[PDB]
């Protein structure tokens, strides 16, 4: 049931639309989450996919945490998809603008070959001041599921698809 996406390759597709409505839209298995090692959802992605559960992703994530202590750089847990989907996949992308690694953007998208097909956004972009042109290139050669990305900012959604070799 996704619709009006790019096929860019086999297996990945691209879209520019908003993940929070892309999701309440097509109520995936899967939504990705931009998380951090501390499921803080404030803002990005993160901050958007909890406003539209009305914290409950949030309140979710305090509970795993408080059990289970903070994921790593490049880890991921399935959580409730809430009113989004039925999983949410929070993933664990290396945010640059705290110095982390960089390389640890494969390990990240390696999290998404565990579910068939998943609504997603670009790992470690945005607020996560890694290059989405990079992380377009890392999601391709290392994602093999199927996997529906959604790209907000219209104008990167054209550079993106336009630089796509
Ligand atoms: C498994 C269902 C979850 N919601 C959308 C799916 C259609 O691609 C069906």
């Amino acid at each position: 049931s996704f619709s009006g996406y790019l096929k860019l390759t086999d297996n990945v597709y691209i879209k520019n639309a908003d993940i929070v409505e892309e999701a309440k839209k097509v109520k995936p298995t899967v939504v990705v989450n931009a998380a951090n090692v501390y499921l803080k959802h404030g803002g990005g992605v993160a901050g958007a996919l909890n406003k539209a559960t009305n914290n409950a992703m949030q309140v979710e994530s305090d509970d795993y945490i408080a059990t289970n202590g903070p994921l790593k750089v490049g880890g991921s847990c399935v959580l409730s998809g809430h009113n989004l989907a039925k999983h949410c996949l929070h993933v664990v992308g290396p945010n640059v603008n705290k110095g982390e690694d960089i390389q640890l953007l494969k390990s990240a998208y390696e999290n998404f070959n565990q579910h068939e097909v998943l609504l997603a956004p670009l790992l470690s972009a945005g607020i996560f001041g890694a290059d989405p042109i990079h992380s377009l290139r890392v999601c391709v050669d290392t994602v093999r599921t199927n996997v529906y990305l959604a790209v907000f900012d219209k104008n990167l959604y054209d550079k993106l698809v336009s630089s796509f070799l």
